[PDB]
């Protein structure tokens, strides 16, 4: 028989000209040792023809052993397609990994399989051995107690914070030295350098108007906090002489047009000590009304919650001294930065995707269809999360030197956010319905996220119904239930009380969970991550820290109070530096659904992926056609802008 | 005997509101003592009337003293115009100078006068004592040995006060320094955490230009057509010459006979062009922050296509050596990164020979020599001084600022550029050896380089048009004040000025074609056309292209941090990025390019100096003609540039600075 082996190689660090790899073509009945002289080249899927004597039959495995290689040499094998005798289709053998060590690497058949009761099966023994190895090379590690577990620590964020921190402090000190005329609001202009978008310049022009401030809770960088008020909040205590606000609040409550954004998760979080001076934090509540034209308007801001020391806090109105109102809006924006960069971007998207990634690597073998479905969406997640825990959110890290929740309070905020990290909150048809953002016309994030949920759910159902045709197939899959408990009981630290499933009992439960996983890894991260390029490039639109306590009297708020509460040159330039470094477009960006890795080998999972791409193209056309009529477009959930995994 | 005195004031810093000037209306038959009270206004000139009793006759001088002024009060008098009692015209007395001290300042009548043999003439005695004072105020200095001499000023405050910046220029310079410093500090902060591993990382510091052509350079810098277009119409169009023969350093190894055939075919066609950077051979490279920079002396061969565009043929980054007899010849059909690195090395060397030879030496140092020699040997009455004083303004201060900040020891050039740290001085000495009078005259230089008649050579076309317009201007003024050639020979101040430029200022440049004397009207006309073109048009051509072509750092790097490549297959992106400057050197190159090439808000266009040194109707009609011809050339260049994808805008006469000011 004539076997045609096409080797697709991702990357290679071959020191020599040619390297020899032994390639056993393991089939049902017999195997065939072949020697391959690897001469890779970019975009060259090296073909090798071989004439065998024995009949291997249907191929099942491909075994690779790097015969007498160099120590430094490395080879990332993408896939091995073997065309057997006759016109038989090119059987694919997904590798997509660094072939490392002198041990024999076994690549099974690319058709995805579920485990069975036959322990003497070749794919069953292979997936058991692969799971035993991948539970050894992927280990859970607790970073902080009460937080979800991480991967064990044993180019877009690749630096050293200890080496760069002193030079960054000297650079910020020289900016402080050559620029010390800071008294007015426009003085953030001379540090406003970079690739500012049209939306970023529109934020610069129009951040002070109340409708942009209200627009940020719906379609800003953090659209995850605004909920429709079913009742007035218990922390909203109105003092005497403010019965007109009470009448307006009850009128907007009865009309269903009352909305709230409560930052109560930040109450009691100890603030950072940045360069000696103690920063300050608050837990505001902004009450907003939905005007009949479709635009939110702010009703009231309560910067601090009630306390035993202050039973009724100051309620700042949009019809107050304009600088007190500006400072109240800035405090809300600072707290939106705090709850955005910790709860909704770091916890709800990064740490959840890292838990999904580690559990997918640990409990789903390479043959499993859910692994092949999820491995494009978990790429570089543990790497970026480890770099974040090493540099961004470490002790004395980036957050300890830039952000007011840093220095220890961000860990407490992560604990409090993981306390309320619910499975309802990670699903937009559940989160937006719980928050009452369904049917809202101006809620462009909610509309795009619901449309993405429909498309991603179509993708998930299309993949799942090929391999799980009945509910008892979902129940009887032990690797799937192990992956489910590894997410819920182990990775998310017993999150079954937070709505996460302990086991899968139906097709639809698994479909909802996998839709949540793909939405968290791709769409929710895009919606929570693309906002810092334009909304957070202007430091007064979202301060990273506040250097003064929140105001208690409106008439004492001057420009000196606003400018003293707003960050100085070092904190603001550091915040813009981080926001510019994190939200820049990397050249290796893979859009959603457009991964070039062919893990599945059947034509029907590929057809499901093509329908996913077609629906995403239709959604991108719809969002683009919607956005021309809007002066404030929502481009954060365009599928071309949605990255295929949490990589930043 | 009613005399009308209009005192036009250029500038003033008055601590009080009571400043008095004693004035003397010195005529042929006597003088009149008058007292004026200066109340200057912006955009207006002061009006006075005085009745005299003695018939002063024809007015010749106006003498000024500041009667009991404060120490900090300063007055910059523009001119004083006196109208007599009869129906005679107004008589101009140009000052355009800071009136300082308790001494009497004498301003002669504005008609330009040649020196004469009458030693008892009042104007002759005045110009003699004026030259004696100016030769003590304007002194030569040897900044470095082997270079053209500079004004004697260790710092900018040691300069003569008339050569200082005015308030708008100085304030703009300080604002430019702080704006560049803030932009560099912001770039340092914002790209300190960023990675530096690909050419798109140079995008991270390129935002904020607002220069359209620089964005086009960003789009098309890897194009070989743009790389070859820069030799004709880029920031440095002064090096490319047509090859009359193959260069001797162009050593082709075995097996490369096709390139030999192409070079010989383009040589026999006459379309072979060369840009040789051999003046940089052996120049010691900088060591910036302990990191060794690297230099090279490339040679790039070019061919004119029949469409009119240059295309590159071969780059030899290093010249042949006893250790390396045949260096690597880089071709457009090479591993792309090796050819990109070779083009980057050529553009580094173009930056080196542009910012040192053709900008610092050929324009700034030559205009400084012209300025210092004009202020040493030409008095205020001399027509050539009145001709040349608008074209030498702010040159001494910008050169002193360069010698204290930019090209000083440990200066900005020693912190950004590969020739810094001492090698730029050796490069300057070598370039001053090649600083010929032919190279400063665009008819002679563009005939010598063989760039005449090229339709795509827009610098050459605009430079010849500007040369003939400026030469018409020079011819009008000179033929007004020199009817015959013996009058040119018989002018001792003119010959002294010629010797001060050639023998003294340019350090005995008679061997480089510079005249030691003027023997004809047309020799003086050619020399003055060279002086005006060097001060105004050549500096605009060599200077205004720094932000359009130098803002994108890979288009023209200031330095190289890796040795030039010897093998083409080993050139990776890591080699290109490690060779190209890091973010601090690149940001400093961007800052200096924007600082030097931006349009000054106080820019005087060429020919549009408002100072009225000449009093006669005829020199002013000549200046009018000059401005009319310049606006005709402006219309021609604009109509040409409207049909060009890559327009040449540096020689528009509205954009040409009237002197070397930046
Ligand atoms: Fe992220
Ligand atoms: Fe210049």
């Amino acid at each position: 028989g004539r076997y045609r082996i096409r080797v697709a190689t991702g990357a290679w660090l071959f020191s020599g000209s040619y390297n020899r790899v032994q390639l056993w073509l393991v089939g049902t009945r017999g195997e065939a040792e072949l020697e391959l002289q690897l001469r890779p080249a970019r975009g060259e899927e090296e073909e090798f023809d071989h004439d065998v004597a024995e009949d291997l039959g249907l191929l099942q495995f491909v075994r690779l052993r790097k015969h007498h290689w160099l120590v430094d040499d490395a080879w990332f094998c993408d896939r091995i397609t073997v065309q057997g005798p006759g016109a038989c289709a090119e059987v694919a053998f997904p590798c997509y990994r660094w072939v490392q060590g002198e041990d024999i690497l076994s690549l099974p058949e690319g058709t995805a399989r579920l485990p069975g009761d036959n322990a003497l099966d070749m794919f069953q023994k292979h997936r058991e051995k692969e799971l035993k190895d991948r539970q050894q090379i992927y280990c859970w590690a607790t970073w902080k107690e009460g937080l979800p577990l991480t991967i064990a620590a044993d180019k877009r964020l690749d630096f050293e914070w200890t080496l760069k921190a002193g030079a960054l402090e000297m650079a910020l000190k020289r900016v402080y030295t050559l620029l010390s005329s800071w008294n007015c609001l426009e003085d953030f202009d001379q540090i406003f350098w970079g690739q500012k978008s049209a939306l970023a310049e529109k934020v610069r022009q129009c951040w002070q108007d109340d409708e942009l401030f209200s627009y940020q809770f719906l379609n800003g960088a953090n659209p995850m906090l605004l909920r429709r008020s079913t009742s007035l909040p218990s922390r909203l205590v109105l003092p005497s002489g403010m019965e007109e606000l009470q009448a307006q609040l009850e009128k907007e409550l009865q009309n269903g047009s009352l909305f709230e954004a409560d930052f109560i998760l930040l109450d009691g979080i100890p603030a950072n000590v940045i360069r000696g001076e103690k920063q300050y934090l608050a837990a505001p509540l902004v009450m907003l009304k939905m005007e009949p034209n479709g635009k939110l308007q702010p009703m009231v801001i309560q910067i601090q919650p009630p306390s035993p020391s202050s039973p009724t806090p100051t309620l700042f109105l949009p019809s107050d001294p304009p600088l007190a109102w500006l400072l109240a809006k800035s405090w809300v924006r600072n707290s939106d930065f705090q709850l955005h960069e910790i709860q909704y971007h770091l916890l709800n998207t990064h740490l959840v995707a890292e838990v999904i990634a580690v559990a997918t690597m640990r409990c789903l073998p390479g043959l499993h269809p859910i692994f092949k479905f999820l491995i494009p969406h978990i790429r570089y997640t543990m790497e970026i999360n480890t770099r974040a825990r090493t540099q961004l959110i470490s002790d004395g890290g980036i957050f300890d030197k830039a952000v007011s929740t840093g220095g220890g309070g961000h860990v407490q905020l992560l604990r409090r956010a993981a306390a309320q990290l619910t499975y309802c909150s990670l699903c937009p048809p559940d989160d937006l319905a719980d928050r009452g953002l369904l049917g809202l016309p101006g809620a462009l994030y909610a509309h795009d996220a619901l449309r993405l949920w429909e498309i991603i759910a179509r993708y998930v159902e299309g993949i799942v119904h090929l391999f799980y045709q009945r509910d008892d197939i979902v129940k009887g899959d032990p690797e799937l239930q192990a992956w489910c408990r590894e997410i819920t009981e182990v990775g998310l630290c017993q999150a079954q009380d937070r709505g996460f499933p302990v086991s899968f009992q139906s097709q639809s439960q698994l479909c909802h969970f996998l839709t949540m996983c793909v939405f968290t890894c791709t769409a929710q991260h895009a919606a929570i991550n693309q906002g810092q390029l334009d909304w957070y490039a202007w430091v007064p639109n979202a301060p990273c820290t506040m250097r003064m306590p929140p105001p208690t009297t409106k008439e004492d708020v001057t420009m000196a109070t606003v400018m003293g509460s707003l960050p100085d040159v070092r904190q603001a330039c550091l915040q813009m530096a981080i926001s510019w470094h994190l939200s820049r477009r990397q050249p290796d960006m893979v859009p959603l659904g457009h991964h070039k890795e062919k893990y599945f080998s059947g034509p029907k999972p590929k057809a499901v992926l093509n329908q996913f791409r077609t629906d995403l193209e239709k959604l991108e056309k719809e969002i683009t056609a919607r956005n021309e009529q809007l002066d404030w477009p929502y481009e954060y959930l365009k599928p071309s802008c949605i990255e295929n995994s949490v990589t930043i």
